[PDB]
């Protein structure tokens, strides 16, 4: 099985679109105002294609919250953490993710990397490999980007102790700042030609949502290399 990784495009809408869906289900985020966001990022992000030949198997890329301040479905997203974290965190907390994200001198960017479940964990590195490529190109040429203090990711977790769809999700976390879970009633199960999936032990869907410093990421890029390396 031979994957290709492109930059994003117009064809790969409908692919895009899906994996955000899965991620985001039915909360109040605009999933096709937030995929032509993604597209429109010229230089950021790639989607991967098994080279059928259409699908989108997957997908990261990277978001600056404060630089897209006037996009609808970046405020939906903030506001959408905001609100769950409000119902499942100490207001301490609350408030310290609020001041998160609304310091302009310290941007945080949104990472999105999303993939069904069939392709093999070890493309992970790559993905983010290549990111922080486009990432630090973007550091060098001054565009916002590049320019990011923090980085907020949403994960899909489960628990029957906290468990990741995307299993390197987990060095993330533990590097995490600030986090919490809260659960999700949909409960859909990825759509990567699989008709439906299966736990021996009976499973709670939620989202984790991790704000990890920028000073971290080489060494989650580090695990990343040791575990998923080919």
């Amino acid at each position: 099985h031979h994957f290709e990784a492109y930059s994003l495009s117009d064809n790969d809408y409908d692919g895009i679109k899906k994996l955000l869906q899965q991620l985001f289900l039915k909360a109040p985020v605009n999933t096709a105002e937030l995929t032509d966001l993604l597209i429109q990022q010229n230089h950021i992000g790639s989607v991967i294609k098994q080279t059928d030949e259409d699908e989108v198997f997957g997908f990261i890329s990277l978001l600056n919250l404060t630089e897209r301040k006037g996009t609808q479905c970046v405020e939906q997203i903030q506001e959408l953490v905001l609100r769950f974290c409000e119902k499942n965190c100490e207001k301490s907390m609350v408030e310290q993710l609020d001041k998160f994200l609304n310091d302009t001198t310290k941007p945080v960017g949104l990472l999105l990397s999303e993939r069904f479940i069939n392709v093999p964990p070890q493309i992970a590195l790559p993905m983010y490999q290549q990111l922080q490529k486009e990432l630090a190109g973007a550091h060098r040429t001054n565009k916002p980007c590049g320019k990011c203090y923090f980085y907020l990711l949403i994960s899909k977790t489960f628990v029957e102790a906290l468990m990741f769809a995307n299993a390197e999700e987990e060095f993330f976390y533990e590097k995490a700042i600030l986090k919490f879970n809260y659960s999700v009633q949909e409960e859909s199960d990825t759509c990567l030609g699989g008709k439906w999936s299966f736990d021996d032990v009976p499973m709670t869907p939620l989202r984790t949502v991790m704000l990890i410093p920028g000073d971290k990421m080489n060494e989650i890029m580090d695990k990343l290399k040791e575990y998923l390396s080919v």
